[PDB]
């Protein structure tokens, strides 16, 4: 509650089991920063039992021309991971891109602008038990070894989310016999608190406090902000998509 910088974490109030998730966005990048789009079983992090369930897309500000895919299963203190690296062109902070995650009982699939960059079948996928919510966050890590020196002269930084679409898993049903049917679309003309929640917390390793001030709708785009506390409001024009 006392750090000098603020960041963001947006999360769907409801979690689901299987589905397709798409977010049209332009990311923020700078040495030290981290932003991800990820499926997440809330409570996975609580040492008291329960498996860890998570699927990530993560962009490290020091190299916006690339991102990592990952599946984390197991349980805190014995989690299995599968970090892979992928290229993005143009760099995630120079243009809008459609990032997609697909999760069925048999495979997890990652896509950018509707093109596949990874598909995992079986294995860890089998241990993605229960539900997961859809999350997006923007922060800075203290581990310079992982994210790079924290380039403070670069703040304020802003990520822009134009829209999100969430589809249900309907094996065979859906266009061209695909496995998903559109459930809902959020074009972000407003922050819909009946659908989304904003984090208000932090952790050891996070140079920033995630606060509800760092997420807000502006000109038809959702904005996630990384800035000095009190400086969360964007000035200037929203990038066009
Ligand atoms: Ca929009
Ligand atoms: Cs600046």
């Amino acid at each position: 509650s006392a750090k000098d910088f603020s960041g963001a974490e947006l999360y769907t109030l409801e979690e689901v089991q299987y589905g397709k998730f798409e977010a049209r966005m332009k990311m923020a990048a700078a040495s030290g920063t981290v932003s991800s789009m990820f499926l997440y079983q809330n409570g996975s992090e609580i040492a008291d039992g329960r498996p860890w369930v998570e699927v990530d897309i993560e962009v490290l500000g020091k190299n916006p021309g690339s991102f990592q895919s990952n599946i984390i299963t197991g349980k805190a203190g014995a989690q299995k991971t599968s970090i892979k690296h992928h290229a993005v062109s143009p760099a995630a902070d120079q243009a809008f891109h459609t990032y997609g995650l697909e999760w069925t009982p048999n495979y997890v699939r990652w896509t950018v602008d509707g093109q596949e960059v990874r598909k995992t079948e079986g294995g860890q996928v089998s241990n993605l038990t229960g539900t997961q919510g859809l999350r997006f966050n923007l922060w800075s890590s203290e581990s310079a070894a992982w994210v790079g020196q924290f380039d403070e002269s670069k703040l304020p930084l802003f990520q822009f989310i134009n829209w999100v679409k969430v589809y249900k898993y309907t094996p065979g049903q859906g266009e061209g016999g695909s496995d998903f049917t559109l459930d809902w679309t959020d074009n972000f003309d407003t922050f819909d608190g009946s659908r989304w929640g904003k984090g208000d917390w932090t952790f050891d390793g996070n140079r920033v406090d995630l606060t509800d001030k760092n997420i807000y709708s502006r000109d038809g785009m959702l904005i996630l902000a990384l800035t000095r506390k009190g400086q969360e409001s964007f000035n200037g024009q929203v990038p066009r998509d």
